């Protein structure tokens, strides 16, 4: 059964379409769900059809309490904030992460912890 609260200290991830073709657009994860960002929704969490993102673009996963990003060696490359990511660096994600993939998408890393204000 198991039927409790627990005390969760990872905060959920947003992704947040600042640009793209889902600019506007949002998504929400629970701590320790790998989100695999990628073109076509087959086998991805997440698909974007900029044509720049392709179909095994790259993954997205926690680390143990935290948020961490891979670069699958796309065709083209990850940028976080103002930086090229690595295939062979995994980096950290934080509050406010701009992740640029493909042509012009754009997507906000947020933190959410706790159950939507209102």
């Amino acid at each position: 059964g198991s039927s409790g609260s627990s005390g969760m200290v990872t905060p959920s991830l947003r992704l947040v379409f600042v640009k793209g073709p889902r600019e506007g657009d949002a998504l929400d994860y629970k701590p320790g769900s790998t989100i695999r960002v990628g073109r076509i929704v087959r086998g991805n969490e997440i698909a974007i059809k900029d044509a720049g993102i392709s179909t095994k673009h790259l993954r997205i996963e926690s680390d143990s309490g935290n948020w961490v990003i891979q670069d699958l060696g796309s065709s083209n490359g990850t940028l976080l904030n103002s930086n090229a990511l690595d295939p062979e660096t995994s980096v950290n994600l934080g509050d406010g992460d701009v992740i640029k993939l493909g042509e012009y998408t754009s997507i906000l890393v947020n933190f959410v912890s706790g159950p939507s204000s209102g």
